[PDB]
C-alpha cells in the first residue's frame, strides 16, 4: 500500500568540525591559488608570453569554480567557509608569489609549484573527506584532476627534451 | 597481438539486489520531481518567485536524476519502474499536501523531502559501491545536487 | 485622466469550480502520460529502438511542457492544480503500462493507444472550457495540435501499406 | 491555368470602423501598461525588490511585444494604430500610477490591478472581435493568457495563506 | 485503477473527407506561394531591390513551413496530402507569376495579390473546418495572420501618401 | 591595515537640479521611444522596409537609454518619472503626427525629433558632467547612438 | 599606378545554352525538393522517423541548391523559371505516386529521383565547366551532396 | 610622406604616481570581491535567493574591473599587487564579519563596502583624469556599475 | 605563518605500472573509435540511420576518452602511445570484419567491442584506484559511458 | 611496410610565377575592400540603408578572400604584400572618387570595382589552375561570391 | 500643460572643418595599423608564431572596428571620410612596415612602434576634439585603452625579465 | 507537356577499383596523420608547448573531418573503406611517429614532413580521381587546402628570419 515516511521534520548531513576544517583548508588555498594566477598573469613577460597569459587565467577560472564548489559544499553540509582575504593570507599553505614583474620561465615555474602546493592540501584531506563523505570526495578528484592538467599544461613549458 | 577472440562478450549485469536499491532512488526521484512541481505551481506568499524558480530548477536536477538512474538499471540489465502506482506505492518521501502553501511552508515541507530523497541514496551507497563504484559515483553527484537544492531552499527560513 | 477607471482593487478573471476541474482533468492525463512515456523511453526494445526511445523523449517534453502550462493557467485564474502522483494514479483515464521490458512495435502501439486517450479527455473538456475562457481553449488547441502530431510520429512506425 | 484565378487585383481582408476602434483601445492599455511597468521597475523599494524588479521588466517585455503585435495586425488588415504618449494618457482605461519610491507590497497590488484592467479590455473587445475576425481573437487569447500569467506571478508575492 | 480506461486500442480523431479537402486547397495554395515567391526573390530587379529580395524570403519561409504545417495536421488526422509539381500546377487558386525579370514595383503588386489569394483560399474553408477541428481553425488563423503581416510589409512599398 | 570603519558609507546623491536634467533627458527618450514605434507602424512608401526596420533599432536604443538614464537616477538617489502623462505634459519634442506617413516625411519627421533628443542631452550635459563625469559618459554614449540613428535614418533624403 | 580606366566594365555573361544548362539543373532540383517533402509527409512503416527525417535534410539540401543554381543564373546575367507548370512540364524526375507509401518503397522511389537529379548535374557537368569552371565546383557540391543522400537513404534497403 | 622616420616611437607612460593611485582602485575591486563571494556563500535568512544571486553577479562585475585596472597598468607599465597579504594590508574596506549572517545585515554591510570602493574611485578620480582621460573613462564604468550594484542590493532593505 | 617554505614543491608521479595501466585503457579507446568509425562507413541494411547516428556518437565519447585518459597520464607524467602500430599490436578488442555489415550483424560486434573496452577499464580499476582515487573517477566516468552506448546499440537486436 | 623513409620530406612549393599571379589578386581583393568601406559611409540618398548593408557584406567577403589568398601564398611559400602604398600602387581598380556620393552612382561605380577584381581572378585563373587545381578552387569560391555581390548590387538600378 | 518645440526643422551637431581633419588623421592611421597588421600576420615566422599571428588578426579587428567607428562619427557629424588607399598611404603618420617575411621579435618591434604612432596621433588630436565633442573624445579613450592594451599584449613578448 | 523519364530503376555513379583504391590510399594516410597529431599533441614538451598543443588539436579535427569525407565519398560511390589500425599501420604512407615525449622543435619538424607526406598522397593519386570523377576532386583540393594551410600554421615555428 504505503511506503511513506511519517516525519514532519527531517534533518540533512551534518559534517564534523573536522570535515568543515578539512574543506576550509582546501578552500583557502584555492582563493589563494586564483590571487596568485592573476598576479602571474598581468605580470608575466618574455618569451611565449601570451600563451602563459591565457592559460593563467585558465587555471584563475578552474580555481575560482573549484573555490565556490567547495564553499558551497560546506554550506551545504552546514560548516561555514572563510574566504575573507585576512584568513587567506594568514592560512593559506601557497608560498607567497613575489611581486612585480617575472619571466615566463620563472613564472612557469612558480605556478607549477603553488598548483602542486594546492593539490598537495587536497590529497593531504583526501582520506578524513572521503571517510565521513565519499560525495564531497569526488568533488576532490575533479579538483585533483583539473589542476593536475593545468600543472602540466604549464609547467610543459619548461621541460626540455 | 593481444586481441580476444570471444565473439559474445556480455556485458556487467546487476545483482536483483543492486537493481533494487537502484529501484528505490528511483522512485523517491521521481516523486521528489512531481512533489517539486506541485509546490513550484501552488507556492505562494513573500519571495514567492525565487521559490517559484528554484524549485523548478530542483525539478529539473530530480528528472536529470531519474533519467541517469533508470538509464545505469538499462546497461546493467535491470528494470526500472517509474509508473503512477508504483511510485505512489513505494516512495518513502512523506506525502506533499494538496493546495496553496506559503513559502515559509513549502520551504519547510520540500527541505524535508529532499533529505528523505538523498537519504535513500546515502542509505543504499555502500552496497552499490561494493558491487559497482561507477554507479556510486552517478550517487555522489545526486547527492552533491540534491544537497545544494535543500541548502539553497531552506536557506529563506534560516533565523539570523 | 479622461478614461482612466478610479477603482483600487481591479479583479482577474477566477475559473469557475466546473472550469477548474475541467483542466485538473487534463492535467493528471498529461502528467500520467509523462510518467508512461519515460516508462517507454527506458524500457523499448528491439527493431528500431533507437527512433522509438528518441522520439519518447519528444512527447515527455511536450507532455512536461503541456502539463506546466495547463497547471499555471489554473493557477492565473485561482484554480489550484494537483498533480501529485496518488491523485495522477487515482483519477488518470489512461489504460495502465505495463510492466518490464516491451517491443518497439508493443511500444508503438501502447503509447499510441495512451495518447490518443489523452487527447480524448482534452477534446472531452473543449467545448465546455471554450464556453468559459477561450483563450484556454487556444492552449488545449496546442495541446491536440502537438500530441496528435505525437501520435501519427509515433504510429506510423506500425503502419503496413 | 485549371483553378488559377484571373483577377489582376486582389485584395486583402480590411477591417470594419469597429474593429480598428477595438483594437486600439487594446493598443492603448497595452502601451500604458508598458510605461506604468517600467515606473514600478525603476521605482519599487523594499522587501524582495530583486524579484519584484526582475518580473516587471518581463510584465514590460510581454506588453511591448503585445502592443507591437496589435498594433501591426492594425496594420495588416488597413486600420491605423496610435500609439503616441498623448493619446496614450488621454484613452487609456488604466488607473494612474502614482509617483514617487513605492513599496514592493504596494507595486504588486497596483500592478496587479493595472494588469487586470488591461486584460479587462482584452476581455470586453473579445467577442465583437472574434465574430469579425477569428484570427485576431487568437492574439487577444495569447494577449490574456501571457498577461494573466504575469498578475499570477506578480499578486502572489502579496497572498496570505 | 479508478478511472483507468480499459480498452486495448483507443484511436485518434480521423478527418472527413470534407475536411480532408479543404486542408489539401490550403496546402496547394501555400505550396504554390512558396514557388512564386522564390521566383521573385531571383527575378525582381530595380528601386530597393534588396529590400524586396530579402522580404520574398521571409515570405518563402513563412509559407514553406505553413504547408509543413498544414500536410502534417492532415496526416495526424488521417488525410493524405498531395504537394505534387502537376497537383499543385493543376489545383491551386492562385495567379499564375509572369516569367521573365520583373520590376519591384511589379513585384509588389503581383506578390501582394498572390498572398491575398491564398489568404481567401484559407479565408473561405475556415469556418467548416472551425466547425469540425477548432484546433486546426488555430493553424488557419496562424497562417492567415503570418500571411496578412507578409502582404502589409509587401505592399507598403507602392502605397503612395 | 588601511580598513576604514565607517558601518553606516552613504552613496554620492545628485543634487535636485542633477535629477532634474536626467528628469528631462529621460522624458525626451521616452517619447522619442513612442514617435519611433508610431513611425515604426505607419510608415509608408518607397524604401517602407528599409525605414520599418531602422526606426525599430532606434526604439530599442532609446529605449535601452531610458532605462540606463532612469536606473542611474535611482542609483544616485534620484526619482524618475516615466509615466506617460508627464511624458506628454513635459517633452520637448514636436509631437509626431497620426496617420500614415510617408518614408520621405517620416525621414525627415523622425530626423528632427532625434535631434530634438540630442539637443537635450548636449543642453544639460555641462551641467551633468561638472556634478557627475561617470553619469557625463552615459550621455555621451546616447549623444553618440542617436546621433549615428539621424545619420543612418536622414540619409535616405539627401540629395545627391 | 596600374589602375584601369573604364567606367563600365561589364560582368561575365552566360550563353543561352549555358542558361539552358543550368535551368535544367534547377528545375529537377526543385522537382526533388517537392517530391522529398511528399515522401516526408506519406512515408509510413518500419524505421519510419530515420526516413522521415533524412528525406528533410534532402530537402533542405535540394532547396538550398536550387537557390545557389538560380542565384549563379542570376550573376551570370540568365533568368531561372522555377514556377510550378515550367517544372512539372520540363522535369526529367520520374513522377512521385500520391498515398501513403511504405519506407521500402520510399527508399527505392527517392534513391531513383535523387539519381536522377545527379544524373542531369553529370550530363551537364562538362559543358557548364567548358564554359565557367567556377559553376562547375557549384555543380560538384550538389553532385557530392546529393549522391551522399542516396547513399544516406538506400543503404536502409541494403540486403547483407 | 606624412610617414614618422623613427624606427621605435615610445608608446605613453604613466608615472609611477599614476601606477599608484589605480593601485589603490585594484586593492579595493579585489577585496570587494572576495567579500561579496563570502557573503554569496554565508548570506541566510528572508530572500536568500536574490541576494545570493546579487551577491554574484556584484563579484562578476568587480572581477572584470579589477582585471580592468590592472591591465590597464600594464599597458601603460604600471605592475599591479593584487596579492592577498597586498590586499589585506592595504585595502580601505571595513572587514567583512565572519559567520552567517542575515538578508537585511548583508544587505547593509555590501552596501558599505560598495560606497567604501566607490569612495576610493571617486577619490584618485581627478589626479587619474589629469594625467591620462582614458583612463578616467574606464573608472566611469566602474562607479556608474558599482553604484547601480549599491542601488540594486540597499533597495532591498529600504522602507517607504 | 602557515605558508609552506620550499621554492619547488613535487606533484604526484604516477608509477610506471600505473601509467601502463592507462595505456591499456587508452589503447582500446583508440581501437574502439576506429572500429567504430569503419562500422559507421560499413553498416547497412534495416534502421541503418539509427546505427550510423549511435555509431559517431560512440566515437565521439570514446575519442574524448582516450583523450582524456592520454592527458591524465600526461599530468602525472606518464606518456601515452596511440600510434596505430601499438594500438593494432596491442589492442584487446577482436578484430573488426573488412566490407559492408549488416546492421544487426555491426549491433552484435560493436557491442562485444564496447564490451571488451569496458572490461579492460574494470580490469584495471582496482589497481588504479589504489594509487590514485581521482583516476579512477575518470575510469567511472568511461565505464558509465560505454556501457550506456552498449545499451543503447544493443537494445536494436533485442527480441521480447 | 608501406611508410616511407625520408626524414624530411619536401611539401609543395609555389613558382614565383604563381605567387605573383596570387599577389595581382590579393591587391584588387584588399582595394575592393577600402573602396567598399568608403562607399559603405559615403553613400547618400534613395535606399541608403539597402546599400550601407550590402556594402558591408562586400566588405567582409573581400576581407575574407583577401585572407584566404595570403595564406594560400603563405601555405606555398610565396610572400603576399598588401600594404597601403603596395596596393595604391598595383591594383587594377579604377580609384573611387571622394565625398558623398548617390546610391545610384554607389551602385554602377561599386558593380565597376567588383567587375575589375573578378577580371583579375579570370585572367590568371588558367595558370593557377594549371600549377595547383586546388587553389583555383580558391578562384572559383570568390568569383562566385563576388559575381553574386555585383548581382545583388548592380540590381538595384536595373530597369525593367 | 506642453512644453514641446515647435520647429518643423531642427539641424543636427556639425563639426568644423579642423574636427573633421582630426578625426581623418585618427581615420588614415587606424586603416594603415589594419592593413600593417594583416601584413605582420600573414609574414611573421620564428619562435611563438602561432601567438603572435592570433593577437595580429585580434589587433586588425580592433583597428578595423575602431576605423568604422571614426568614419560613421564624422558621418554623423556631416563630415566625410577618406579611407581610399592613395589617401591612406599618402597621409598617414606611420612608418611603413618592411617588405617579405619578418621574425617574431622583429614583428613584435615593428607593430608596437606602430600601434604607439597610431595612439600618439589619437592622443595629439584628443584635447581639439575633446573641446568641440565630448561624445567624439569618448570614443577616442576607447580606442587609446584598446590599442594599447593590444601594444601591451604584443609587445610583452619581447620584454625581458 | 512532359520531360518525365520513365525507368523505375535509376542506378547512381560506381566508382572504378582503381578509384575506390586511390580513395582508400588517402583515407589511410589521413587516419595515420590523425593518429601521429594526437600522439604529438600529447607529447610535445618545451618552448612554445601550448600553441603546438592547440594547433595539432585543430589538425586533428581537420584530418578526421577529412577522413570521414573520403571514407564517406567511397560509401557514395558504392566503394568500401578500411580504416581499421591493423590496414592504417600495414599501408600508410606516412613515416612513423616515434615514441615518448619529443621537443617542440622536433614536433614541428616531425608533423611537418607527416602532412607534407599526407598531401602528397592527394596529389599522386588527384589526376586519376579528376578524370574519374571531378567533384571527389573537389574534395581532394579541400583537403590539400586545408592541410597545407596546417602545414604553414605548424612549421612556421622552426622557419628562422
Ligand atoms: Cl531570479
Ligand atoms: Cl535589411
Ligand atoms: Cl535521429
Ligand atoms: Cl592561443
Ligand atoms: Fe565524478
Ligand atoms: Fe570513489
Ligand atoms: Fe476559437
Ligand atoms: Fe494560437
Ligand atoms: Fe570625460
Ligand atoms: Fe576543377
Ligand atoms: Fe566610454
Ligand atoms: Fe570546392
Ligand atoms: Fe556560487
Ligand atoms: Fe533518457
Ligand atoms: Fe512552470
Ligand atoms: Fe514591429
Ligand atoms: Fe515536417
Ligand atoms: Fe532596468
Ligand atoms: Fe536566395
Ligand atoms: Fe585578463
Ligand atoms: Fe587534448
Ligand atoms: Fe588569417
Ligand atoms: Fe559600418
Ligand atoms: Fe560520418
Ligand atoms: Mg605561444
Ligand atoms: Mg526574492
Ligand atoms: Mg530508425
Ligand atoms: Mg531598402
Amino acid at each position: 500500500m504505503s511506503a511513506r515516511r511519517t516525519e514532519s521534520d527531517i534533518q540533512g548531513f551534518h559534517a564534523t568540525p573536522e570535515f568543515g576544517g578539512n574543506l576550509q583548508k582546501v578552500l583557502v588555498d584555492l582563493i589563494e591559488l586564483s590571487l596568485q594566477g592573476k598576479q602571474a598573469h598581468w605580470n608575466v613577460v618574455g618569451s611565449n608570453f601570451r600563451d602563459l597569459h591565457l592559460q593563467l587565467d585558465e587555471l584563475v577560472d578552474f580555481a575560482r569554480e573549484g573555490s565556490d564548489t567547495i564553499a558551497e559544499r560546506m554550506r551545504a553540509l552546514d560548516a561555514v567557509p572563510d574566504g575573507r582575504s585576512d584568513t587567506v593570507a594568514a592560512t593559506t599553505t601557497l608560498p607567497e608569489f613575489p611581486a612585480f614583474e617575472r619571466s615566463t620561465a620563472d613564472v612557469v615555474d612558480l605556478i607549477t609549484t603553488r598548483i602542486n602546493a594546492t593539490v598537495d592540501t587536497i590529497r593531504r584531506v583526501h582520506d578524513a573527506v572521503d571517510a565521513e563523505d565519499p560525495s564531497t570526495a569526488d568533488l576532490l578528484h575533479g579538483l585533483i584532476d583539473g589542476l593536475e592538467k593545468q600543472a602540466w599544461l604549464i609547467r610543459s613549458e619548461n621541460r626540455k627534451v
